[PDB]
């Protein structure tokens, strides 16, 4: 307890000695209270005016227009696991972190690659002081003694200025020297792959939205019962202080400094959290707790996909009568246990595709569907179903949800076969529209209005309505104007090559699904769903609005060619055959 997070206390006590007092009214019941200071102060979402004036139809449909309109979860408790659970979780921990490390080294990462990755802005989630923005603080050698001074301190043990501010959802925004220290002990995780599908056999990570419905289907080709996607409710709070022991292990796996940093994160920041929260009653709340996750962004991803990975090949084991009861696991089940591991561990990984808490699981038979003993007792409780009412599992691939999606198998007018991605076209639209943040010029919008397009031409090209869209607004944006983003799966949108040249190298060429790499030579070679499937996935083909707005494309372009000015434009409409004469 205090003694290992006393000095973060200690320190912003004296800094705001002026304002501290020990409220009495503190709304807390499961976090520990320490004191109050005084603050004032809070980023809506703004419309994307290039994108909304391109989709004038979707200005009457309010599943678009309501998107851009606008915690006691947070504060809740996991029970401890029993016996029998903690030792199924400490066996597979061990033998997962040993798989993940066989063909993988894990190793330091440097001043250099987080200083390349601030000086490209990747969302680091650090905070504003003493520098304006992350790029200034790398660019100073008084940050780094500041980095050092904390570096030197994590090798002794202890901790004075890694603390949390918070901000389903939760965003645990740190210093960016507390960010850095947390990237040189575990950003090996995402920057070598370790959650790679080739690595991990159930990860994805770095695979791409064009590759999760091969990979989905790949799945389906396993002998076994339903496929269950089953969702958590709230899935960072119930992250046991069992889980992050688990997680801690792959410091075994490590040596010299980099074990000693390691161990000092999970002990210090993880195992151990100090945050700083804003209540209007505005005063800043400093409260502690032990267990849930509360990491960067990345580092979260990571050991979300590695206890989820342990967490299903566990419910695989109980749906296959490999343990009889939670509540003790006796001498020659441990055997048992480790034994499955060892003979079926590998195969049964490649019966998931997990990314972070989202999961598609192809057991060996549908008992899974009614093993729920540990799972309810890891804490991992499902969402939108009573605790004991067994999984409903999806009998068709092409039905199952993950990382948002589904997938559709489509057929080529050459009999090539693509697996694409898809979501309802409200979401894809309503998302569009909206930018983040302050002083976006009007040549800032349109790059991320082209960013949107892109990825539409890519990855969505089979919906009517975004194929049209995405030409009507690459026609409106001057052709030589770097798409951009504010935060940065594989971005292959992000480029100015012709798109049909990536089209041919993501979906042909670089496609280990597709035999025949016969290049397409034009967009009206590239297929879209059937017309009614189109409409079941929220197209408004057959509407007089989307009938005036295809029809008078042009007008529309020449608005937003107007407002941006005398640039150089490529007009992109004759690609489709209702605009080629
Ligand atoms: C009508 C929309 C367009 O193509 N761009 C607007 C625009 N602004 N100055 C000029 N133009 C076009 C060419 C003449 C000079
Ligand atoms: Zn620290
Ligand atoms: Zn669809």
């Amino acid at each position: 307890n205090l003694d290992i997070i006393g000095k973060r206390i200690e320190k912003i006590k004296q800094e705001h000695e002026t304002s501290w007092h020990y409220d009495q009214d503190h709304p807390y019941k499961t976090w520990a209270y320490h004191g109050s200071y005084e603050t004032k102060q809070t980023a809506s979402s703004m419309v994307n005016g290039v994108v909304r004036l391109l989709t004038k139809p979707w200005d009457i449909i309010p599943m678009v227009t309501q998107m851009a309109m606008t915690k006691e979860k947070v504060d809740t408790r996991t029970q401890e696991p029993k016996e029998g659970t903690k030792k199924l979780m400490k066996i597979t921990a061990e033998w997962l972190w040993k798989e993940l490390g066989k063909k993988k080294t894990p190793r330091m990462c440097t001043r250099e690659e987080f200083t390349r990755k601030v000086r490209s802005n990747a969302a680091l989630g650090a905070i504003f002081n003493k520098w304006k923005s992350a790029r200034e603080a790398v660019e100073d050698s008084g940050f780094w003694e500041l980095v050092d001074k904390e570096r030197n301190l994590h090798l002794e043990g202890k901790c004075e200025t890694c603390v949390y501010n918070m901000m389903s959802r939760a965003i645990w925004y740190m210093w960016l020297g507390a960010r850095f220290l947390e990237f040189e002990a575990l950003g090996f995780l995402n920057e070598d792959h370790w959650f790679s599908r080739e690595n991990s056999l159930s990860g994805v990570e770095g695979e791409g939205l064009h590759k999760l419905g091969y990979i989905l289907r790949d799945v389906s080709k396993k002998e076994g019962g339903a496929m269950y996607a089953d969702d958590t409710a709230g899935w960072d709070t119930r992250i046991t202080l069992e889980d992050l022991k688990n997680e801690e292990m792959v410091t075994n796996h490590m040596e010299g400094e980099h074990k000693k940093l390691a161990e000092a994160i999970f002990k210090l920041t993880y195992q151990n959290k100090v945050v700083r929260v804003q209540r209007p009653t505005t005063v800043m709340d400093i409260i502690s707790r032990r267990d849930q996750r509360g990491s960067g962004q990345v580092v979260t991803y990571g050991l979300n996909t590695f206890t989820n990975m342990e967490a299903q090949l566990i419910r695989q084991m109980e749906g296959e009568g490999v343990f009889k009861s939670i509540q003790h696991l006796t001498v020659t089940e441990e055997i048992a246990v480790k034994n499955w591991l060892v003979r079926v561990g590998r195969e049964r990984l490649s019966r998931m595709a997990i990314s972070g808490d989202d999961c598609v699981v192809k057991p060996l038979d549908d008992r899974f569907a009614s093993a729920l003993t540990a799972l309810n007792d890891m804490g991992k409780v499902r969402k939108d179903i009573q605790q004991w009412e067994p999984s409903r599992g999806w009998n068709d691939w092409t039905q199952v949800p993950f990382c948002s999606h589904h997938f559709h198998e489509l057929i080529m007018k050459d009999g090539r076969v693509l697996v694409v991605p898809c979501r309802n076209q409200d979401e894809l639209i309503g998302r569009a529209r909206i930018s983040q943040g302050a002083g976006w010029s009007l040549r800032e919008t349109a790059c991320l209005g082209k960013s949107y397009a892109q990825m539409w031409s890519l990855m969505y090209f089979h919906r009517r309505d975004l194929r049209l869209a995405a030409n009507a607004i690459c026609s409106a944006v001057p052709s030589h104007w770097v798409p951009t983003s504010r935060t940065t799966a594989t971005h292959e949108w992000m480029t100015t090559e012709d798109m049909l040249t990536v089209w041919n190298r993501v979906w042909i060429q670089e496609n280990p699904w597709m035999e025949d790499k016969t290049p397409v030579e034009s967009w009206e070679e590239i297929p879209y769903l059937g017309k009614r499937e189109d409409q079941w996935c929220g197209s408004l083909i057959g509407l007089t609005s989307r009938a005036t707005w295809a029809k008078n494309i042009q007008t529309a372009i020449n608005q937003v060619r107007s407002l941006i000015g005398n640039e150089e434009y490529t007009d992109y409409m004759p690609s489709m055959k209702r605009f080629r004469r």
